[PDB]
RNA sequence: CAUGGGCCC
RNA sequence: GGGCCCA
C-alpha cells in the first residue's frame, strides 16, 4: 500500500485494549516462543527502541506502478482465469436481496450479529444492534440510507483500524509486528455481499484444484481430497507472500475486478464499482487519518475471495511473463488468500518468478527457508497449507491435517479467561491426527482440571467425516 | 478484536 | 446466542 497524506484531527478511538490471552496451566510446561503481539505503544517487552505506531503502518512500502505492457497481459490472464472460474460456478452470479445479503444463502454464512459496526455507528456508540435486524432480514435507517448512496456510486467511507490480540512468535512480537484489523462500515459489507454474494456462495461449494481455491473447505475431510491430487504431480511449490494483503497494486486490483466481476457474466454493475472502493481506503487510527491507496483492506466482505482469486491470477500473469504458450492448465494450484500451494509436471523455475511478481508488487519466496532457493522434486508430502501438513494416515490409508506440535503447544499455552474447557475440546480434534501419543501429551497439562476427549472418540468421529461408509464398511 | 471458511455448542 | 483454528 502507498500512503500519501498522513494526518491528524480530534477524535481518538483507542484500541491499544490490554491483552485479553491469559497463560494456561500448559504454559509453563510447554514454554513456547510465542505469546500475545504487544498492543500497547509503552509495552515491556518491546525491545528498547522500537515503535508501535511505527512497525504497524510499515506493511506500506508504495504501491507498484505497471506499464501498459503489463496491464494488458495481467487483464488477459485475469480474463482467462474468469473464464476458467465462471466455466464452473455458472453465470448465475445476480444480486441477492436485502434479506438474502443478511440471513446469507445456501453456501454463505449469515453477517455476525455482534461484532464491529464500523464507522462513524462506533463514534456514535451504536452496534448492529442499533442498525440493522438479522433476525427478519431488513436494514435499519442509517443502513438503508446508503444503500440508496452506494446504489448510485456515491457513498463515501473510511476504515477503521484494530489491533488483533493474537499469539504471535516471541521475535515477532518483540519486534513489535502486531498485525491490524481494518474494519469497514456494515452497510458496506450488506452490499457488497448483494453485488457479489451469488458468487462468493458458488465459490465455497466448489472449492478444489479446478477453481484453484481452498475457500469453504475443511482440512479433516477435504485434506484426501486435495492430496491424491497434488500427489500426482512432479514437482510441488510451497510459495510464501511477504504482506501479500498489503501489496496488491492498483493497477492489479482494478484491472482483477474489471474482468472477474463482468455484467457479462451476470454481475450487477455497480460490482466492480463497490470493489474498487477498496483501493484507495482511509483507514482511522486514533486521532490519525492514514491514507492508502492500494491494497486490500484487513476486514472486507470476501478479503479471502479477493486474496484467492488475485493470487490464481498472480501465478499466471508470472509463468506467462518468463514462458510462451502457458495456459490454465499448465499448472495446477489451490489458495486460501495468501497462502498457496503450486504444481506442475513442466521442472518449473520459480526462483526465476521472482522479478514477474515484483512488477505486481508482491516478493515470493520459499516455505522451505534451509534450501534459500526454489528447489524440484518437492512432493505434497513436504508443503503445508493452513498450518496443517500432508501425512498418510496408517490406520485409513486417508490424508489428515497434521499441524506441527510446537504449534499446538503454543495454542495450548493461552487463552481467554474462562473459554479453556471450550477451546481445549475444539483444538483436541486438531491433535489427533498428532497420532495418540502426541495427543496425550499435547493435553497432559490439563489433565485432572478439563474434560478432555479420547483420542479414539475423536478419531472416529474423523473417520466417519472423511468417508462415512469408510467407518461403516469397518464393520464388515 | 474485523472478513471468510470450517469446527466446537 | 458463545468459544476455537486457519486465512
Ligand atoms: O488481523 C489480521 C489477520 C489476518 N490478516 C491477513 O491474513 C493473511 C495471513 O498472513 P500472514 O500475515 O500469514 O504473513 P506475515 O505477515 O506473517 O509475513 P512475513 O512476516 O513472514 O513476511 C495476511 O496476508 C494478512 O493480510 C490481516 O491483515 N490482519
Ligand atoms: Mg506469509
Ligand atoms: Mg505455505
Amino acid at each position: 500500500g502507498l500512503i500519501v497524506d498522513t494526518r491528524d484531527v480530534e477524535e481518538r478511538v483507542h484500541v491499544m485494549r490490554k491483552t485479553k490471552l491469559a497463560p494456561t496451566v500448559a504454559h509453563g510446561v510447554f514454554n513456547p516462543e510465542f505469546g500475545p503481539a504487544a498492543l500497547s505503544n509503552k509495552d515491556p517487552r518491546l525491545n528498547e527502541g522500537v515503535v508501535l505506531d511505527e512497525v504497524i503502518f510499515s506493511k506500506h512500502k508504495g504501491d507498484t506502478k505497471m506499464s501498459a505492457e503489463d496491464k494488458a497481459l495481467f487483464r488477459r490472464c485475469a480474463a482467462d482465469y474468469a473464464s476458467r472460474l465462471h466455466s464452473v460456478l455458472g453465470t448465475a452470479n445476480a444480486p441477492l436481496s436485502i434479506y438474502e445479503a443478511i440471513k446469507g444463502v445456501d453456501g454463505l454464512d449469515a453477517m455476525e450479529p455482534d461484532t464491529a459496526p464500523g464507522l462513524p455507528w462506533a463514534l456514535q456508540g451504536k452496534r448492529r444492534g442499533a442498525l440493522i435486524d438479522f433476525e427478519n432480514g431488513t436494514v435499519g435507517p442509517e443502513v438503508e440510507a446508503a444503500l440508496k448512496l452506494m446504489e448510485k456510486r456515491e457513498y463515501k467511507f473510511a476504515c477503521q483500524t484494530f489491533l488483533k490480540d493474537e499469539i504471535r512468535p516471541m521475535e515477532k512480537v518483540r519486534a513489535g509486528k502486531t498485525r491490524i484489523v481494518d474494519v469497514l462500515p456494515v452497510e458496506h459489507i450488506l452490499y457488497t455481499r448483494m453485488m457479489i454474494g451469488r458468487f462468493c456462495a458458488q465459490m465455497h461449494s466448489n472449492n478444489g484444484p479446478q477453481i484453484g481455491s481452498a475457500v469453504g473447505c475443511n482440512p479433516d475431510v477435504d485434506w484426501q481430497r486435495f492430496g491424491t491430487h497434488f500427489a500426482q504431480y512432479r514437482n510441488v511449490w510451497d510459495v510464501d507472500y511477504s504482506a501479500f494483503d498489503a501489496n496488491h497494486c492498483s493497477d492489479a486490483m482494478n484491472i482483477m475486478f474489471e474482468e472477474v466481476f463482468r455484467t457479462e457474466f451476470g454481475f450487477h454493475p455497480n460490482a466492480e464499482w463497490i470493489l474498487k472502493t477498496l483501493v484507495n481506503t482511509e483507514h482511522a487510527y486514533e486521532n490519525k487519518r492514514i491514507t492508502v491507496e492500494g491494497g486490500m483492506p484487513s476486514g472486507c466482505s470476501a478479503t479471502s475471495i479477493i486474496n484467492t482469486i488475485l493470487n490464481n491470477i498472480y501465478v499466471l500473469y508470472a509463468l506467462r511473463r518468463h514462458y510462451e504458450g502457458v495456459e490454465l492448465d499448465t499448472y495446477t494450484m489451490i489458495s486460501y488468500g495468501d497462502d498457496i500451494v503450486v504444481a506442475s509436471d513442466y521442472d518449473l523455475d520459480f526462483e526465476a518468478l521472482k522479478p514477474h511478481f515484483k512488477s505486481l508488487g508482491q516478493t515470493i519466496t520459499p516455505a522451505d527457508k534451509s534450501d534459500k532457493g526454489f528447489v524440484l522434486g518437492h512432493s505434497i508430502t513436504d508443503v503445508t497449507f493452513l498450518k496443517r501438513h500432508f501425512h498418510m494416515d496408517y490406520g485409513t490409508g486417508f490424508y489428515k491435517p497434521v499441524m506441527a506440535s510446537k504449534t499446538l503447544e503454543a495454542i495450548l499455552s493461552f487463552a481467554r479467561r474462562g473459554t479453556i474447557q471450550e477451546k481445549l475440546i475444539s483444538v483436541a480434534g486438531l491433535a489427533v491426527h498428532s497420532g495418540p501419543d502426541e495427543y496425550r501429551r499435547l493435553f497432559e497439562p490439563f489433565q485432572g482440571l478439563f474434560e478432555i476427549p479420547s483420542y479414539r472418540s475423536l478419531y472416529l468421529r474423523w473417520v466417519n467425516a472423511v468417508c462415512g461408509d469408510a467407518a461403516a464398511l469397518e464393520h464388515h
